[PDB]
């Protein structure tokens, strides 16, 4: 799963292996 | 699964969830 | 001292060393 | 620019190459 | 543009928002 | 101290709080 630092993102490559970007605008579980 | 992130550990908990302190003194996944 | 990268947690062993999880879900230092 | 990791500070070298201490106490990019 | 947290990688997705991951297996930046 | 991630550094503001740039040209405690 996607690792549980907190990461701003606008895009889903943004972000470490796992994630995805949520509609909270940071790096999350695709779940 | 384990972050990628290298990080530097002496026991299990010093590591981020899903890792353990493997042979090489390193966090990574289990095995 | 526990670092002061956000991270959050459901039990002290998703932190990094030096820190315990919080009662609100995020990693800290135990004082 | 500074990355979109969330990270405490009390002054700008307490984050990474880039980035400076924000009104908020966090890590951010300069302006 | 990267940041200089060394993290493991397999595909450039992997890595935070200006990196790639290089031949190295490393998060860098591009060219 | 120094978080335990390897961050490379030239300098010490590089860092993280706490942390110097070592001989090994990682981010370390002092
Ligand atoms: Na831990
Ligand atoms: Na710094
Ligand atoms: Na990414």
């Amino acid at each position: 799963g996607c690792p549980r630092i907190l990461i701003r993102c606008k895009q889903d490559s943004d972000c470490l292996a796992g994630c995805v970007c949520g509609p909270n605008g940071f790096c999350g579980s695709p779940a």
